């Protein structure tokens, strides 16, 4: 169980997002205080207990995986085995003894895993939420951005560098560098910070997580088009990919995976065009980007970049 710990031990570490669930429910008090609430995928119990501490009197913390054992033991630990009854296995087959005034879950990311989650949260709302019950967070935001990977930059221009050190030219690698971490059709999650963004972030689609036929939207594919224009002259990489999610307040707190914003555990999805491409100041970079689902969730993306004609880049996640 080391990848187990360093999962739960990586979600709770990172403040951004624990302070924002922390917040996000404890804001809604007025709404929890005396009510019930489901915590799909509980892991170790944390949301849950947040939920109590809003004032929720039953709280239903559901967790599939062997952390369940550990959630048990924090909220017996912490007194609250009377409020908060942490019950294993999936979502899709547990039996509340009643339906519930509010769902919590911490769905999100990138790959097959997360896709699964939303779609269990989904079954779990239309199963067990009541009829306007309250949903944390109630909707999320997929925006995408021309980028200049800076780290990649370095490890493009590595090769170049070998002579200085060790007097042999392998500048020549170059090229296969770029094959090898460009080339590929696999997404690259990987932190950015601000100057790596070339324009202004498009908002590319907006899932509102109470619409019933969201599981079929999904199916179809999430996504939109989007333009926009540089800000001066770089080394375009390709795009970066990232979401926020909302808690309705009484001014709704937002959990953003920006590159602008503090950094989180779930940084950013990268899409690399083949190799890179020049960019000035007001070059226009426009394009279509769909996620949808051999098992696999598939980024589907038509890019135009100044002059150039459109590409086509396809990329998955097989997990
Ligand atoms: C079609 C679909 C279905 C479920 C679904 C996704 C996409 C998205 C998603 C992630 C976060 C959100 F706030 C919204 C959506 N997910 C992705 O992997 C993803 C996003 C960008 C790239 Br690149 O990949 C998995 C997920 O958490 N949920
Ligand atoms: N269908 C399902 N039913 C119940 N739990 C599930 C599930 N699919 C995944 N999970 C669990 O959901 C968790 C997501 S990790 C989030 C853990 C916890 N809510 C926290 O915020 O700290 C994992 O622990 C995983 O085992």
């Amino acid at each position: 169980c080391y990848s187990d710990v360093s999962v739960h031990e990586e979600m709770i570490a990172d403040r951004v997002r624990t302070d924002a669930y922390r917040l996000g429910i404890l804001r809604n008090w007025a709404a929890l205080r005396g009510k019930t609430v489901l915590d799909v995928g509980a892991g170790t119990g944390i949301l849950s207990i947040f939920c109590a501490q809003a004032g929720a009197r039953r709280v239903y913390a559901v967790e599939a995986s062997a952390i369940w054992q550990q959630a048990r033991e924090v909220v017996r630990f912490n007194g609250l085995e009377d409020r908060v009854h942490v019950l294993p296995g999936p979502v899709e087959t547990v039996e509340l003894p009643e339906q519930v005034d509010a769902i919590v879950s911490e769905w999100m990311g990138y790959g097959l895993l997360h896709e699964s989650m939303l779609s269990s949260v989904l079954h779990a709302r239309t199963k067990w939420l009541k009829e306007g019950g309250l949903l944390l967070p109630a909707s999320a935001e997929l925006f995408i951005v021309p980028i200049s990977d800076q780290m990649l930059e370095w490890r493009l221009g590595f090769w170049s560098q070998v002579k200085q050190h060790y007097g042999v030219d392998m500048s020549c690698l170059e090229g296969f560098a770029t094959r090898c971490l460009m080339g590929h059709s696999e997404i690259v999650v990987q932190g950015l910070s601000g100057e790596d963004v070339l324009a202004r972030p498009q908002r590319f689609a907006q899932l509102e997580l109470s619409r019933a036929g969201l599981e079929q939207e999904l199916e179809a594919g999430v996504g939109g088009r989007f333009r926009c224009s540089c800000y001066g002259s770089a080394p375009m990489h390709g795009f970066a990919i990232w979401f926020q999610v909302t808690f309705p307040g009484e001014k709704p707190l937002v959990l953003s995976t920006s590159p602008f914003h503090p950094a989180t555990h779930w940084k950013q999805a990268l899409l690399y065009l083949n190799e890179p491409v020049q960019v000035e100041q007001d070059t226009d970079v426009s394009g279509e980007i769909t996620l949808l689902p051999p098992r696999r969730l598939r980024v589907l993306l038509r890019y135009k970049v100044g002059d150039q004609e459109e590409k086509t880049k396809d990329f998955a996640m097989e997990d």
